[PDB]
């Protein structure tokens, strides 16, 4: 539980450890996973890598008959626009009329093409 476990008091880390020797191991930026052994040169570095290592993906798609899965709520909601078939992006140029599901293709048509 929380009174037995030990918690990192670096600025915006929210993990924690079974005991104080891997809190201590946690600190000097060695991977918190068993079998890894990599090192980081800062915390920053260390919390974006053990996500690597998570399969997790905690948002469940809401349509029935989908098992698809989503890390952030983002994905899960650009993913939920192919069921509905929703295009929110159209293109403001006068001869293209194109629509996109998601902001980055809109993004990239931009760029890619010359238009508004
Ligand atoms: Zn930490
Ligand atoms: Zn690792
Ligand atoms: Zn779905
Ligand atoms: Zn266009």
């Amino acid at each position: 539980e929380e009174c037995a476990a030990y918690q990192c008091n670096m600025e915006g880390c929210t993990m924690s450890f079974s005991s104080e020797k891997q809190l201590m191991l946690h600190k000097r930026n060695i991977c918190p996973i068993k079998g890894c052994g990599k090192n980081f040169f800062s915390h920053k570095y260390l919390v974006q890598h053990q996500r690597v290592h998570s399969d997790d993906r905690p948002l469940k798609c809401p349509w029935k008959g989908c098992k698809m899965t989503f890390k952030w709520a983002w994905s899960r909601t650009e993913h939920i626009r192919v069921h509905t078939g929703a295009r929110p992006y159209v293109c403001a140029e006068p001869d293209c009329g194109q629509t996109f599901r998601f902001v980055s293709d809109f993004s990239r048509h931009k760029r890619k093409t010359g238009h508004s």
